[PDB]
């Protein structure tokens, strides 16, 4: 719960700058822009304890990928104001939170899945004034796919609400914690490959077919009882 900290003063920071005193639209819209990369950032600490990779190997390039883009993001906050903000030092911090690595708390993953999954959403709706092509539709069908996967996400948290919440009675469906695990996994790496992309990035992701196979898993799993 460190970063989660200095994210939340940071953000509190940015809140009383823009609260009072004379700034630029175009500097507060940098600001804007800042703030939701660290909500951005807020969730992924908030669930970082599940996003777990198999070959920490993979962990490497996870975290050069996450040190790089903190220090891009790092650049266009004014002048001005990043000498009065302790920004490299949530940069440490988080670079430092981000290299840590039979229950199986199955709240968390869905709440993981409901929270990015709304990250997802927020960065693609915002940043839409950088207008292209007009095969951009494809990036309408992809938002119609995530909002489904999103929406189905709340119906899975609805049904098997109670077997959900007191899982922990129930023993281990590795196909259905693997199917989950895995679906976290991409989902995170996929906020991060987003989070890169409306922000000038260096350098498709099939949600809908994990959903629906961890839906159709829980309904084999869950609609076996006496009810």
């Amino acid at each position: 719960s460190m970063a989660e900290n200095e994210i939340e003063e940071m953000l509190e920071h940015l809140r009383r700058i823009k609260s009072g005193g004379d700034l630029d639209w175009l500097d507060i819209l940098r600001i804007e822009e800042l703030e939701m990369v660290l909500r951005v950032f807020r969730t992924f600490t908030k669930y970082n304890d599940v996003l777990l990779p198999d070959s920490l190997v993979e962990l490497t390039k996870r975290a050069k990928l996450i040190g790089e883009i903190l220090h891009r993001l790092f650049g266009r906050i004014p002048h001005k104001c990043k000498t009065n903000l302790n920004l490299e030092r949530l940069e440490s911090h988080l670079l430092e939170f981000f290299q840590g690595n039979n229950n199986f708390d199955l709240s968390k993953y869905m709440d993981c899945l409901e929270n990015f999954l709304n990250d997802v959403l927020m960065m693609f709706l915002q940043k839409d004034r950088f207008f292209h092509s007009r095969e951009q539709l494809a990036k309408h069908r992809s938002i119609k796919e995530l909002k489904i996967v999103q929406k189905k996400i709340r119906f899975l948290k609805y049904i098997y609400a109670t077997e959900i919440n007191g899982y922990v009675d129930y023993e281990k469906q590795e196909c259905l914690e693997n199917r989950i695990q895995f679906m976290t996994n991409t989902v995170g790496q996929y906020c991060l490959a987003v989070l890169d992309y409306v922000t000038e990035g260096k350098l498709p992701p099939y949600l809908l077919s994990l959903i629906v196979l961890v839906e159709l898993e829980m309904k084999k799993i869950f609609h076996g009882e006496v009810k």
